[PDB]
């Protein structure tokens, strides 16, 4: 309802500036009412959402010599997902009383009977709770990371999976395919899983999404030094008229935006 | 009753900052209600109110060097005055279906004619839609422009004035002045037009008023090279006192300070 | 309940950004109900503390060079304040009709009079409307002050103590330290008088508030060189944890931010 004003939004500095009071009114709903699971969870995706748009990207996008401003903006970034996933993850706390101390519990069976409780009406929040954390990683030095945490987000997104394949046009397998590619194999990564879990992306994508051919460029063409596949890929991200678009213009815009940083960057990444 | 908290601030800054929020807000109140005819109207005026002292207006007071982010923010206040004009057409639309189809016929008489349909209670509509096209068109390069779209306008802010000259203190008026000495004579100017337009504005329009002084140095003086007379009218601007007027506080401030900027540039637009 | 999600924060440029709107929405709010003495006060209490934390702080982290939009921002700040005291300061006056008019009327006995009319129920008013006009003073050039204004001010807030000496852990006790240790004595400053009330100050203060500390390093360590006590101070107003306190971590984290930069330029302050 209201959404669709900042989804189908192609002015981004409007959205930027007025979605922090949201945020904030969205997160006092959500502690006037803990149990209410709806609220979790709009609450935890909006804030990695922002966490993305707002705080990453624009960090990216910044130059070499601003690395300390940069460092900052990401260190940011990772603050703001961890706290949307844990806003998410209060949803399946309030459904499964216990489910965070499993779930973190660093052993294995505990983690699984608890997945294993979960239905498809839980996979909206396994996708943010996983992709917050998975973010979160993304931004954090390999050396003081949490495997236990990584691991179990990861869990949470293969068992949506599991659940519901097709889940938003194959959303999770997105986000499986970027952890994949960029995890050491030590956290679970690897190129064979990362190919795999595209696969299934192409299967329930749409042609209105740039974010599957960024993905295929990002995260698939550049470790495997494939500059064509990476070009070709992204003409196809960049192809795709905003107008058009049957719904969420204004993330087709973000990732245009990003599209056009990688083509405009690409000597950094290849030979 | 709220917005009196807007039109009466003197802090830009404040306002800059939380409009956006508002925007949003007023957007979404009218895509769910779309036959209301005040929301249309309400948030038409805001984005281009918006447009105009929030995006164009900050852009102007840029430095020649960064004309890039320039043509960027005069693009932005362009869509945005046409997303405002296209917002304050669809209570023209309620009021009279099939209003859109005919006013951008093309067609002289179908243009008059559904223009014959409009009342005084239509005034404040066609004041709005005509301004967000005219300034839109002031920021459109004359090759892409589009003539029909341009004379239309021009004739909703005619009809206004047929309708209810006073209205306003003659802010009518005071677009048709600055469209008229502004606009190529094939597109409909003349500064005869601009004279007689500028007289009425007179007629109506408050001593507490800055803007009437402000577009008499900018729109007539600066043309006619009469530089004695644009500085007279930039001080009679500025002797007003914000504080002692009787609304629109922020407004008269945002007008002194584009008169302010007007006269340290004195010496960009006289020989 | 609201008041949480923004008190209890890490991150400042979502605060930043959100409390914009939410001033005006109080604002109105209290235009709407002028005889609500909390509204009253607590719209007067919101610009006050943005004033601080969002217009007076950032411009002090700004470069010599850049000093003109400096003195901008510490205008901009001034009249926050007082915007914030005068706000505050109707919930006075709704309480006593002619209570601005005594208070300010520069007649000892009449300002006396009028504050022996104040119950601790009035104590909250007291201290925001006097640290609003200490906080505007602090900021005000010494040849164009006040001192009718200020002298009600500190007389407001000596009241406060009077009918409440422990309020807010010692609130009022800090302003006042600030006040005295920073006034010419023709304003009634005065060391002796700043030493009392921060040992008033340590009695109610908590152990988890990084604000007397830095309140004895600035206003008592500097004027007197004690850079020993100065450091002393500011490593204790450094060494307390954000995370460990019961409420107002974002206060604390602004305060430390500011206890950081002090000790940064501990040059500027001794020899």
């Amino acid at each position: 309802d209201f959404t669709r004003v900042f989804t189908e939004e192609d002015d981004l500095d409007l959205v930027a500036q007025s979605l922090p009071l949201v945020l904030k009114v969205y997160e006092a709903l959500h502690l006037q009412n803990p149990a209410h699971r709806g609220l979790s969870l709009a609450v935890g995706r909006l804030y990695i959402m922002y966490a993305n748009a707002f705080v990453q990207t624009p960090a990216q996008y910044l130059p070499e010599d601003e690395f300390e401003a940069q460092n900052e903006a990401y260190s940011r970034a990772r603050k703001l997902y961890l706290r949307g996933a844990r806003y998410a993850l209060s949803s399946l706390e309030t459904a499964y009383p216990g489910f965070t101390r499993e779930v973190f519990s660093g052993d294995e069976q505990r983690l699984h009977k608890v997945l294993s409780r979960c239905t498809r009406v839980d996979v909206g929040t396994l996708y943010w709770v996983g992709t917050g954390y998975v973010a979160a990683f993304a931004l954090t030095p390999l050396g003081s990371a949490l495997p236990d945490t990584v691991h179990a987000a990861v869990m949470m997104l293969e068992r949506a999976c599991d659940l519901w394949p097709s889940y938003q046009e194959g959303a999770v397998w997105n986000v499986l395919t970027k952890f994949y590619a960029a995890a050491p194999e030590s956290f679970g990564g690897g190129m064979e899983k990362a190919h795999t879990a595209f696969e299934h992306l192409t299967r329930y994508c749409s042609a209105h999404d740039p974010d599957h051919h960024i993905t295929y460029a990002d995260a698939l063409c550049i470790p495997l030094n494939n500059r064509a596949g990476f070009d070709e890929a992204l003409d196809r991200a960049l192809a795709i008229d905003p107008e058009s678009v049957p719904h969420n213009k204004l993330l087709v815009i973000l990732s245009q935006k990003r599209a056009r940083w990688l083509k405009a960057h690409v000597q950094d990444f290849f030979l």
